[PDB]
């Protein structure tokens, strides 16, 4: 079987940008990853059926749809995973009105079957300051706490992906002014 | 078919309490939710086959047979799961002298199948504080930090709870002085 | 019989307080069979001629540990009947890959235990014992990746409770409070 490797952070923690950056270094040397957007898979789906505008928007649809989209998404990418070990950008858990959505419910997990989990985390006050910047998407801008609270759940969800699947978790710092310690950490981690 | 909700919380925290006050808000919009206790459900056993007097000692009579008396008391709820919009009045995990119990293991899970587990919560000074006043129940010998450890395993079970059935969870603070503000978040996402 | 998991980071002393524990308990007529699971899974694994030395057990593939896991649990299961099991075992281990679940579900399933011991204490007395060890002076932990193994340890046995039905008791075993711990143990293991 390809490897299966899932990516996960809250929305500015920087999950996505360290993570590509550690297997632009890794293709380097052989090792080499097909990089996935779960994001984008629904979106591309979301957009098609002129549910959403923008990627943003979907975590404010009704749990219904949103795991509608997720199953649908969830084939997409199982599929992809029988031509290339892929790593899977997405969310451990993602926040919604309702609360928090498993981003790897039961069914997904299986048909993913991921190998890795990672969890990549900071502080609250830096993520905080961090989606204040951001003038390229739409953020929550919660409290460090909110925040806190999130990565929380996803340590609890993500950890369960891991018993259920075998799969390991494991958990990167990515703090401001030591995003080449992040690199090195999910390069070792993913060759 | 029907919308099934877990409200859960730590004896104290007012987790029955807040979301009545907000499933009563609803009822004046149309929203209709059934009010059950799985306490009641579960309490009806023991009291007949006079194990438990007193509903607070049913986490105490035997580990063999709590969660036995759990199993019947799930398959009944499950019915009304076949109603209208069910709100299931129980806990994430019920702290016994064996350890937390969780409320919701993989059968009793299956056949409420929930769509939203909700998770009241509140510092442990708070609902030490309120406790303390209360004697129409008795569940006193805990601590602040044990308190914050109960909640500690709950939001863990819940959001095990959630992969599992894909159902949200949603964390609701319900602080004192601020009964007003866990309503209005209650009656939002009972919606 | 009941089937029990203890589960602690290495250096809370989870083993030995159990032990202590269990011969209490032993001078009272429950007896406990107290098996580490990764010495299960070496036995199975020798018996079925997939290894022959302990060396060999980390060269496993997924495919092959997963099947001696199994093999593993079914024994343990099968010692069940004989007497109450008390399984040592890692909730999740620190590996550099990230935290491995000692216990997936499809040794949950063969397992099915009815409860989980998690034994903790500080991050700053861990560390200090291991310090003051041997063996472990050249690990690069801290009190706070303690804290998070302890935090992920907390998580994996939860999930093993709501999958298996089995609650979950966490004990403090703090320096010079050894004695609380073992009676604590001793009651949740009656
Ligand atoms: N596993 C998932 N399950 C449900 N929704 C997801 C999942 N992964 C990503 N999303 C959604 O995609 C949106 C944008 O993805 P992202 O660019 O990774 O933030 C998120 O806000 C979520 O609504
Ligand atoms: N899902 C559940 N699983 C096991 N016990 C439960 C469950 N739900 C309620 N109980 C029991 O009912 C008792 C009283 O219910 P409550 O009035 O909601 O605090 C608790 O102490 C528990 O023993």
């Amino acid at each position: 079987k390809n490897k299966v490797v899932v990516v996960t952070g809250v929305p500015g923690v920087g999950s996505t940008t360290s993570s590509q950056l550690a297997m632009d270094n890794l293709r380097k040397e052989g090792v080499n990853y097909k990089m996935v957007s779960f994001g984008s898979v629904m979106f591309e789906v979301a957009k098609e059926e002129n549910l959403v505008s923008d990627r943003d928007q979907m975590r404010k649809m009704d749990p219904e749809t949103q795991k509608r989209i997720q199953k649908m998404a969830g084939r997409k990418i199982a599929e992809m995973a029988k031509e290339s070990p892929v790593a899977v950008d997405t969310h451990s858990t993602v926040s919604t009105p309702k609360g928090y959505l498993p981003g790897l419910p039961s069914w997904v997990l299986n048909e993913l079957n991921p190998d890795l989990i990672i969890v990549v985390e900071t502080t609250g006050d830096e993520i905080l300051m961090r989606r204040m910047s951001d003038e390229t998407r739409v953020r929550d801008l919660d409290t460090a706490s909110t925040i806190e609270q999130h990565q929380f759940m996803n340590r609890c969800a993500a950890m369960s992906y891991g018993v259920l699947t075998g799969a390991t978790v494991k958990i990167v710092q990515n703090r401001n002014g030591l995003l080449d310690q992040a690199v090195e950490e999910l390069t070792n981690v993913l060759r």
